[PDB]
């Protein structure tokens, strides 16, 4: 069904979100499981790397009280990451690798500021009634505010290092604080890292594809800018040269405070923010995963499979000295040959 | 044309050969040049690893006397590799490959036996108006008769040797002795070593493809027992299967006694002892090619690109354990992405 039955807030104070809150999509979904972090359940699914919600972590408890006036009240004086987008999907691209294609024109230009001028060039935005739309998303540093610190250090570190270690995990590669207008949408893609999306204002809409359907989601060259994103455009899938999209079928669920959503490691997703449904503020946990094990045990991991044609992208583009000559390659190789 | 007007033997012994002995084809050919081994050209055209056929360089003129009594003679009684066909195609396949493909039936089966047995078995095909066509191919090694012993060291060694220092080449892997019924044809397929087609008896028309047709010739996978050959049949080429096969364009010539043709390292090549011609007798000569170059330069050779395809091929049945699902990931990796 999706996100099932909207949840009820405690206090008789109404649901917490509608249907009509959420956007239209061609394709079916089965619920995230929302369990208990005692839940054995849970700890099974984190380790058998399936997504499920946490409903009772306190993970970043401290942080419920945070809004856009207590943030530039405490935040510091420190530059912020803030993307902008002339629609509601964010199209982010590496630009390190600009380079390889050159007829790739910006459709989501990056800024960095202060944060009350980002809260202002948002406000700007509400009264004149315009059409840009703002995403902050910048990594939690030293330079932040006392009040901050304090929140950050109340963060229940002593539960996300023992599942660091229980997984077998790396180090914690980075903490990232987005806080998005609604509407909001991350388009669908896969990160190569284990992620605990911590949601503390608002709500978001989760949907996450297992690393299986790399064939129904059309993954960006690995040299494109838009590398590890997904080609299909969800509001207007072209089947025709997606015609797998047609076999898509994803898990979905809405987080709202205090939830904490793992989103495994190579495990494709699409996040946005509910319609009408304010601001959000959202601040994920990033960490490398295990290490590959010696003995290289078959059949193969789907999310190994996909490292595997990372690679053979990355080295026939390292081999040919030009990345736009991998696909004329690779074309050579199958036609005629394997298909 | 092809391989242009037939020449003309010495004595006035009448046309070598007449074009009603050549197979016909649906594609168009340029002639290989024949030229002198003083000729600087020649030296020029070995170089840039190209074709050429020497005419003078005396190189087995010691076998120019070998015939099927004067070998049955002298040859020894070691066994002698003997391949044999119910058409005028001979069909090789590696063997050690044959567990990757198990659908796979043998067209062209091997058999060891005398060298008496094999002029008996071909002979009584004759009388008896046989079907069963015949190909021996065997490695000249020290179990031969000691006349052969000194047909063998009577070769321009001096000549070879000297070929094999100015390109830089490995060493002779190999020799073989290769003694085929008129009209026996080996299908269009490459190797990865330099070869020298030292003619000895009879006439065989050489049509060699270069490299960079690779993607109008379709080899079979790496991992098949057919590896290297050309799935298109040339007889009744699938235009559909094989679209660019109608844009192949080869070289070709017709070699005599007394010709050595160089046939440079991944150079498809088809051979075909000429129609109502009689047997035909060669002896290759197999050297390893000069050492990859340090200093990788830019832009690639096409036999370049063609080992690194067969490298991804090789490393990807490694890292899936099953060459059968190289297909599979391949189109995968491509299906929306690169095509
Ligand atoms: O927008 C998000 O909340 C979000 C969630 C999870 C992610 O991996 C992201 N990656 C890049 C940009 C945004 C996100
Ligand atoms: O048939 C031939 O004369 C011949 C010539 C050159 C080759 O590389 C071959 N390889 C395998 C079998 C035969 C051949
Ligand atoms: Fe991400
Ligand atoms: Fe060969």
């Amino acid at each position: 069904s999706g996100s099932g039955e909207p949840r009820e807030e405690a206090g008789a104070l109404g649901p917490a979100w509608d249907e009509s809150q959420l956007r239209s999509y061609s394709f079916p979904t089965r619920p995230i499981p929302r369990l208990s972090q005692s839940d054995p359940r849970a700890e099974e699914l984190i380790e058998n790397e399936e997504p499920v919600v946490l409903t009772d972590t306190n993970l970043v408890y401290p942080a419920l009280k945070w809004d856009l006036e207590y943030l530039q009240e405490n935040i510091g004086n420190g530059d912020f990451s803030v993307y902008s987008a002339s629609t509601h999907k964010f199209l982010y691209y590496d630009e390190k690798k600009m380079a390889n294609f050159q007829n790739f024109k910006p459709r989501s230009n990056r800024e960095e500021m202060k944060f009350h001028e980002f809260v202002e060039k948002l406000q700007d935005i509400q009264q004149r009634g315009g059409e840009e739309r703002l995403y902050l998303q910048q990594t939690l540093n030293d330079t932040v505010g006392r009040k901050i610190v304090m929140d950050f250090l109340g963060f229940n570190w002593n539960w996300i290092n023992k599942q660091q270690g229980k997984r077998g995990w790396g180090q914690l590669t980075s903490n990232l604080l987005l806080i998005g207008m609604e509407g909001n949408v991350t388009p669908a893609h896969y990160d190569e890292q284990q992620n605990f999306f911590a949601q503390i204002k608002g709500y978001k809409r989760c949907i996450l594809f297992p690393p299986d359907q790399f064939e129904c989601l059309y993954p960006y060259p690995v040299h494109h800018p838009c590398d590890r994103q997904s080609q299909v455009d969800f509001d207007n899938p072209d089947y025709e040269r997606f015609p797998n999209f047609q076999n898509v079928v994803g898990y979905e669920t809405v987080v709202g405070p205090g939830d904490v959503l793992y989103i495994p490691m190579y495990w494709w997703h699409h996040i946005e923010s509910l319609l009408n449904g304010g601001i959000t503020i959202t601040v994920n946990f990033w960490y490398k995963g295990a290490p590959t094990p010696k003995r290289i045990e078959y059949p193969l991991k789907a999310h190994q499979k996909v490292a595997i044609m990372r690679n053979i992208e990355k080295m026939l583009g390292e081999a040919l000295g030009n990345p736009q000559e991998v696909g004329p390659l690779l074309n050579t190789m199958i036609k005629g040959r394997y298909n």
